[PDB]
This record gives structure tokens, sequence and C-alpha cells, in this order.
């Protein structure tokens, strides 16, 4: 049992397919292990705009070694709890706020 919101080791393209499923409005979002950076973890997040449409955007979350989280090193959290509550009331450099946790 992890965080509602915490999806472990699904890949780039199953986290594509869950956000882009038409019933989830923009701002769904879930945190996943990345495929790339070893130890590192990966925000997905669905947006709309009207050039593409429904889209999804991934950021890295890197990890430091004092045990801190950041996006941008300009903002560090103590955990990833911190970072969701911190990015679902404010944007601040991500595509939208997040808003609804991915179902299932």
């Amino acid at each position: 049992m992890a965080e509602e919101w915490y999806f472990g080791k699904i890949t780039r393209r199953e986290s594509e397919r869950l956000l882009l499923n038409p019933e989830n409005p923009r701002g769904t979002f879930l945190v996943r292990e990345s495929e790339t950076t070893k130890g590192a973890y990966c925000l997905s997040v669905s947006d709309f705009d009207n050039a593409k449409g429904l889209n999804v955007k991934h950021y890295k979350i890197r990890k430091l070694d004092s045990g801190g989280f950041y996006i941008w090193s300009r903002t560090q959290f103590s955990s990833l709890q911190q970072l969701v509550a911190y990015y679902s009331k404010h944007a601040d450099g991500l595509c939208h706020r997040l808003t609804n946790v991915c179902p299932t």
C-alpha cells in the first residue's frame, strides 16, 4: 500500500494511455519510477490546449543525497507528499496545477 497517486514501475507509454482517457479532466496526474534515470521519479500530468487537444507532459523528480526532492532546484521538498501538496496549490512551472489523481 503506497500513496494514491503513486503508480510505481509503469512505463511512460502506459502512463500516457491512462492519462489520455477522455473521462479524465485536464490536470490529472500520477507519480511513477523513471525508465531513463535510476533512482529518479516522474510526475506525469495531463493538459489541454487548442493546438494539441488533450496531451501529457512528463517532469523528472530528482532525489538529493540529503533526502530531498525537486523538479527545479529553486524549490525543494522533504518528501514526495510535500511535492504533490505544493503543486496541487500552484502550477509554478508545470503546465497545470495538480487537480485529479489518476484512477485505478
